[PDB]
């Protein structure tokens, strides 16, 4: 029963939707082409931190782009809004120097698949339990 479902229909592209799980912030961003294409040009021996940290998948997945969203069009990356340093939300609308989130307390940067690349925290941010149960809703958890 801790279960929620949010009802993305209205998310458009390069919006990011920011709903609260389990006491703290969960990222729905729908991606941009440029996002997409960005986080797919990333070769893994160019991470910080090679494992996909996703709760869906198996836990030894590379971050690769594809393991880092939801659907294989990889218009969907849900994510926990927590820096893996310390836990400061990190700011988002394509910020940072690798075209995705920026964290200000420490100076943390995450690309466009929210993976580490710069800066002290040491992981990838977690993606959560989460499915499409339909064309327009996510159940996380
Ligand atoms: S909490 Fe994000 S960089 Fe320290």
């Amino acid at each position: 029963l801790a279960s929620i479902f949010v009802d993305v229909s209205s998310v458009e592209p390069g919006v990011q939707l920011t709903v609260k799980f389990l006491g703290k912030p969960i990222f729905i961003r729908r991606r941009t082409e440029a996002d997409i294409e960005l986080g797919r040009s990333v070769q893994l021996g160019q991470l910080v931190d090679t494992n996909a940290r996703n709760a869906n998948i198996d836990a030894g997945a590379e971050a690769t782009d594809q393991n880092r969203t939801l659907d294989e069009a990889g218009e969907w990356l849900v994510m926990w809004g927590v820096c893996t340093h310390l836990g400061c939300v990190p700011i988002g609308g394509v910020s940072g120097d690798f075209g995705g989130w920026f964290c200000p307390c420490h100076g943390t940067h995450y690309d466009s698949a929210g993976r580490i690349r710069k800066g002290p925290a040491p992981e990838n941010l977690p993606i959560p339990l989460a499915k499409f149960i339909d064309e327009t809703t996510i159940q996380l958890g």
